[PDB]
C-alpha cells in the first residue's frame, strides 16, 4: 500500500514533466527561430536582431547553485 | 522496501520537473522580451518584429490530443 500512494505520485510527477518537456523543446526550437531572422539581417539591414540575440544568450538568475548535478 | 525505490524515483523525477520549470519559465519570460522589441517597432519602423510576433504564436505540432487533464 505504502508504494501504491508513491505509484501515483511518480505518475503526476512524470506527466509534470512530460509536459514540461514539450515545453521547454518547443519553445527552445523557438528562439532558434528568431535567430534563423537575426543570422538574415545581422551585420547587413536590421540591428533590431542583434538585441534579440542578446535576449537568447541572456540568463535570468544567473546565481552559481552549489552542488549541481543528477 | 518497495516504497523505497520509489522514494529516489519521485526524487529525479521531481529535480527534473524543477530543472524543467526554471526552463520553462525563463525561456516564457523570453519571449515577452522579444514581444517588447515588437510593441516597440512595430506599425512604426520595422516589419522583422511582426515576423517574430508569429513566432510566438506559432504553436508546433497542432496535434488535438483526446482526453486532455491532471
Amino acid at each position: 500500500d505504502e508504494a501504491a500512494e508513491l505509484m501515483q505520485q511518480v505518475k503526476v510527477l512524470k506527466l509534470t514533466v512530460e509536459d514540461l518537456e514539450k515545453e521547454r523543446d518547443f519553445y527552445f526550437g523557438k528562439l532558434r527561430n528568431i535567430e534563423l531572422i537575426c543570422q538574415e539581417n545581422e551585420g547587413e539591414n536590421d540591428p533590431v536582431l542583434q538585441r534579440i540575440v542578446d535576449i537568447l544568450y541572456a540568463t535570468d538568475e544567473g546565481f552559481v547553485i552549489p552542488d549541481e548535478g543528477g
